[PDB]
Parts: C-alpha cells; sequence; structure tokens
C-alpha cells in the first residue's frame, strides 16, 4: 500500500 506522514 501506499503511506503519508504529514508532520
Ligand atoms: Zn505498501
Amino acid at each position: 500500500g501506499s503511506n503519508q506522514n504529514n508532520f
């Protein structure tokens, strides 16, 4: 799957 991190 795809992964996104929004700090
Ligand atoms: Zn993946």
